[PDB]
């Protein structure tokens, strides 16, 4: 087999769409996610055009090697797609229907800038290379895009299932390609990280401070130290959850703050200590009231200041 | 090899049927779980019909590509099932009986909302894609449905496996789409969660409430913080074995709510501690006493009171 | 290809013998174990029958598709074996003598009541669904039942690999099943359970106890909450390598009940302090001396009720 | 089908290039990583010479099958690639031109030596084994190696993608070898180690350290070992990320000296304890004193020693 | 195809060699390890003899499915190996040259007794079952056995590769089997043990007998506590790269061991306490001074006694 003639010096246009069935597994730390999809094809091969009236057949079903079918890859895929042919019909003027149903694991970088509050563009890039007889560019059919009403992304809210329809068409080792971008629009729910991880960072932060109420320097060592070490798992299990980013997550940011507020609280609590041994309580008690309320408003500002700055 | 013709307008009902023979690993974070079954298929084309008195031969036996298969799939899979062609089976009057073995990893959505006492409704979507030549349509054989009786799933009970008898038929990429939906119905056996996790967690709880008997404030900040750390990783492993939820699990509002209840005993021990120093202990005794029976009292209630929201 | 005829009305018999040369990775939490060896099948086939004296040849050897084979498989495995056919050979009275190695993952259910004293019989079925033209059933053949010498299943003793000779014979979608049961006694090998879970287990507790000979309030406090953290951390390690059970275990008995050691422990430790500061500290002597005492002996007792209960 | 005839005693010279398409997973403690890219092949076979006026085509298209393909194979990797011909063009004097896509996993050994701070150098080796007709050379054809714009690895730059043009051709089991290597440069981002793991690790160290302006030894204890504890939870964190190393590691060299600091600041506060306790608190603080200024200097010193000795 | 016949009564000999490419992943746990490796066959068919001066040609090339090929297969391998085969030669006399490049992962069992100072010997079991026509016997040809200069396993020294050239020859299943041992020299890289695991358990340890010098039970509870549950870590940490074995280990015995110190050192903390409350300070003196002396002492006499028994 080979491919179709032009008819003049015309590429040949594939056209193209994806409808997904299934969108699963959507892993942060490896920036991939599976999905399970219609994967439809439509291009004119006149070699293959017959008589409507004469045949009294309105279509003609063929095997997919039987005929010329176009190599359309996906460019951000681990492995090559798990795919099986559905149909393959063919209308009187040769206009071929192709229709197959994949699965494939998408590598598609995520920006973790606003994590847990992110939103993501994930991307299933389509490609084609031309052939030396003739020059292969790709098309999208809008009618034939979509999603299921039940495909659901566990931990996100699925937005739209776009195509960019202008393909990028450019040079590859002296061979032309024809590149589609099917966005796949997703913003996280950050909902659970509040009850499981915010408030409960917040509340051993809070449990912290109550050392600015105590002059036993043994509760308030205690009381710090022991907030902390609960900090530090916070910390450890947020990690687990991330891939380590060039960058500073919102979540990295407050994470990384609370441990300096940890560091001057301890400061403090041994300057307090250290003066009431000195037999200087009346200082003491000026720096542990001036703490009382410069922990909780530094702390409110800081994070005004880093909620503008990520949002 | 094309499908059966039609003798009048009608589309053709392929007769279906799933006969578990295991059901394992039921993924919570992952939302799927693993069958090994029995699907049974039946349709009649007279193309395939024979005489027999002159064949000698009651029944006849073909190979999957000797014949027209009709193009059944699934629709919630993570990849296309694994299967074995066990029979094909083909009457005088050409009706065939087709049996293959498979096993396939479903993806099924899970309701977290009444964890761990939670019961689910697992999904099997059988399908089938119309032709150009004929309508195909689905119907549930009753009699080739079940289970076998030593089917287990580790961690859960089987109650039913039951199909809808009526297909879902709708258009998809301009063809009728045949739609079967086979329920496993599931309820989790929460035994275990009673001694591991619930118990020990209400054990912790209480002991911090011993602080409430205490006028030692770095016995109190031992106590209250010591004991919410162990809280922090019973919350930790918990969420280990869930996925993220955009709403409340009866466990997570439970898990929750005793962090509140350790933010405020460590108020009741600061303000105790608070006022013994500033020589008003007669006044920190009332704190103390009442907080002897409000804390288990406005537990008892508030857990009530959740109860009744979740069940 | 069509079955063998039969000479009357007979089932054809299959012979059978599974010898393990490999038996690896027994999943406690998945209730899995793989295994790889060699399935010999053994059947008479009067239409391969040939003469010895003239042939010159006792035996001769055939490839897979160019004779009839029954269709053996494998009712508790996650997928289809991975088989490679080693020899097919003939007998002159058409006796057909089949050997295949394969490797396969068995899902066989594990009883931990006794943990980590347990002993488990997995399971292999052998099974084969009968044909239109005649009914198959299974035979052991005792000679080709067996395993290497060499054969270890990491953590676990072999005792001993045999076959229910007497196949299961029963109806499944209108057709007969003929079932074999082969069987794999282990025994867990529960000695690095004393040094590393058990042993530690009991000196954390033995040192709570320690607190029944100190009048420091503050230092009984760390001894117990401390060591119930210890405790919670030995908990959760257990309860790692097993899946959740509708059952209480043996190790999962003695866990739940060292928890009421603990939290007795704390009320004796409240008791003791309160008394002491409501000046009555001859009382809390006399229920501090009756808890050294009753602490071991009541522990000893519950155990040999235990130990009664499961063994 | 055999190889190519020599037209004179020269070896065939197979023509090659890999465009990097995906790079991803990049697992420090397997030594591997992923690679999803096109091989390019090209070689004369003038068994395959035609003329275009009589084909009437100025370019053919073969199967891998109906032409003799060089068996070329990657040296390290774990298993044969996944590979997919996307092309098979012959010219009218026979030059062959190949191309495939291929996934594969790739085994190249790291060095942690300057972790995280450390750059490496992966190698993907191609590898021809000659044949009794005749010897087959790699080559590079330059215009044919490169990598797409978008290729990211997670937690790491990529700098180049090269290739030794020179082929390392020698004899392995009495046959000629010829192997290229294919070197992608790169450097881990080290960022998120600085919030993550060196300053929560450095900032534990310094509240250490307040235990010298401390003359509470059971508030002095507290904090050497919690933060002591605090210090082996981020030693275990930083030993998951990285395999076992013969030598000694940058980040493990000031962990492990960092252990040095936390021992002699047990020693000191012990010191401190006894002093005081025999009535010698003169003494106990010229020790506490100097303690204050040695501790920060000779760790600065020994950190400037180690970054010496490492870069 | 059949295989070849014997000129007189003797078996048919199989020269074979293992070259190795590539080792990796050694797994503990598993008792497995990953290889990439040339397998090289030689046996004489007369059948397929020519004559070089007629023919023109040296040397025959064949397709594996042309010519027979015994079935060599690898006893103790998870699943039949991956192979490709790279070339099949056939000298004037019949003798063929076979060779295939394989990956497989093997099951070889290790010996934990002296971890992590451990050297173990892996083993690759290579065998041929005889046939009804004629007995297959296995030997080994020296020059093709080895391995490239470059092979690594990470966190292992590799010894040497070799094999028993005598092969082990027994009857199974009423045919002679022919066995070959390939082994594979290891010795564990101990070195960052040394910093990451065995140090770390010292200092926790020594300074836990700081309790020696210190009359303060709240500090001295604090100080072995605290201590024990870092100990606990460590042995947790150990057990998560080990399997569980039926005998004691190195690092098993000195871990458990530790635990008798910690547990001893908690009853001396419990009499020093008890004895200063009962107004015998001068008793719990002489006590406290002996357990100085007596703890390291035993310690390094015991680590002597342990060593002796286990190296
Ligand atoms: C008034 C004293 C202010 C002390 C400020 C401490 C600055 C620490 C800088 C860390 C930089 C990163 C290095 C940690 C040492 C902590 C010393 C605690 C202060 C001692 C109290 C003395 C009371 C007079
Ligand atoms: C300690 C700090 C606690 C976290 C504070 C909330 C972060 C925030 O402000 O999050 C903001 C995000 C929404 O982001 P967005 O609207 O989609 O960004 C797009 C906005 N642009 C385009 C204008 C830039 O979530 C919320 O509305 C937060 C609701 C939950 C609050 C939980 C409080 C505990
Ligand atoms: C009578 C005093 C009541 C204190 C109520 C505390 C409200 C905390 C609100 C947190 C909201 C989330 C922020 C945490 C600070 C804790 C202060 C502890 C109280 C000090 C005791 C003083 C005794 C007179
Ligand atoms: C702290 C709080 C402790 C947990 C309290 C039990 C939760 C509950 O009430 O659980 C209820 C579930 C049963 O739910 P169901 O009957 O199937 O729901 C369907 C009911 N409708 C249809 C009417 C809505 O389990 C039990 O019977 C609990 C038995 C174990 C108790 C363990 C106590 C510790
Ligand atoms: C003589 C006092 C006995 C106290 C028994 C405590 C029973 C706890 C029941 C838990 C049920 C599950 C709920 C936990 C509260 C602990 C209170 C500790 C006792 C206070 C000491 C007073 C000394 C006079
Ligand atoms: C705290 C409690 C510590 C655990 C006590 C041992 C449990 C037990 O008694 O275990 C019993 C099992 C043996 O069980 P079996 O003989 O195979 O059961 C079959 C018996 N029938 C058929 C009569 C029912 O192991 C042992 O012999 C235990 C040896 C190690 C002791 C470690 C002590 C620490
Ligand atoms: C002036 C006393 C210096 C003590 C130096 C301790 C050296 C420890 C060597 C560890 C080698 C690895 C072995 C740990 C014992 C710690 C003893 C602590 C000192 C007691 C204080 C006495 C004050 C007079
Ligand atoms: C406690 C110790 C803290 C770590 C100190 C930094 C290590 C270092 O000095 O790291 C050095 C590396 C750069 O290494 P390079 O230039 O690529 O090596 C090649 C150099 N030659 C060829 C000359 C040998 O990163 C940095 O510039 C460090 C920036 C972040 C500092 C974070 C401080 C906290
Ligand atoms: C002189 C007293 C020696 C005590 C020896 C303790 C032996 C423990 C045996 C455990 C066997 C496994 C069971 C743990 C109880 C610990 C008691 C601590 C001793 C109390 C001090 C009294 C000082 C007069
Ligand atoms: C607490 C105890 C600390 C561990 C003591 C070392 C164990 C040992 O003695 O290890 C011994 C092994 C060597 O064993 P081998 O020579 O290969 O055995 C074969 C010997 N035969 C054939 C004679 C039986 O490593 C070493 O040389 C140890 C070097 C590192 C020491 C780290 C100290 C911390
Ligand atoms: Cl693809
Ligand atoms: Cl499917
Ligand atoms: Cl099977
Ligand atoms: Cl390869
Ligand atoms: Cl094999
Ligand atoms: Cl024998
Ligand atoms: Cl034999
Ligand atoms: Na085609
Ligand atoms: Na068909
Ligand atoms: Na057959
Ligand atoms: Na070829
Ligand atoms: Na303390
Ligand atoms: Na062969």
């Amino acid at each position: 087999v080979s491919p179709p003639p032009p008819i003049a010096d015309e590429p040949l246009t594939v056209n193209t769409g994806i409808y997904l069935i299934e969108s699963y597994s959507l892993d942060d730390k490896a920036e991939t996610f599976k999905v399970n999809a219609f994967l439809s094809l439509s291009w004119k091969d006149r070699r293959l055009a017959f008589d409507p009236v004469r045949s009294g057949v309105r279509v003609k079903t063929y095997e997919p090697e039987a005929i010329w079918i176009p190599e359309i890859r996906f460019v951000n895929v681990e492995n090559a797609r798990d795919a099986d042919v559905v149909d393959i019909s063919v209308s009187p003027d040769g206009t071929v229907q192709y229709l197959e149903r994949f699965s494939a694991r998408v590598l598609s970088p995520l920006d973790f800038r606003r994590y847990p509050f992110d939103s993501q563009t994930l991307h299933i890039y389509l490609i084609v290379r031309s052939v030396d007889t003739r020059n292969i560019v790709l098309a999208v059919d809008l009618e034939k895009v979509g999603k299921n009403d039940d495909v659901f992304l566990t931990g996100w809210d699925i937005e739209s299932f776009t195509a960019v329809v202008k393909p990028a068409n450019f040079a590859l080792e002296d061979r032309l390609e024809s590149k589609l971008d099917y966005q796949l629009r997703i913003s996280r729910q950050y909902f659970s990280y509040i009850p499981n991880i915010i408030l409960p960072m917040l509340f051993i932060l809070f449990i912290s401070w109550t050392a600015f109420w105590s002059t036993s320097y043994e509760a308030n060592v205690t009381l710090v130290v022991s907030t902390l070490i609960a900090h530090i798992a916070f910390n450890i299990l947020v990690c687990t959850n991330l891939p380590k980013t060039p960058y500073m997550t919102y979540t990295g940011a407050i994470i990384f703050m609370i441990y300096l507020f940890y560091f001057v609280a301890v400061i403090e609590v041994t300057v307090q200590h250290y003066l009431k041994v000195e037999s200087q309580p009346a200082r003491a008690a000026s720096i542990t009231r001036a703490s009382r309320i410069a922990f909780p408003v530094v702390f409110l500002l800081a994070n005004i200041i880093l909620a503008f700055l990520f949002f």
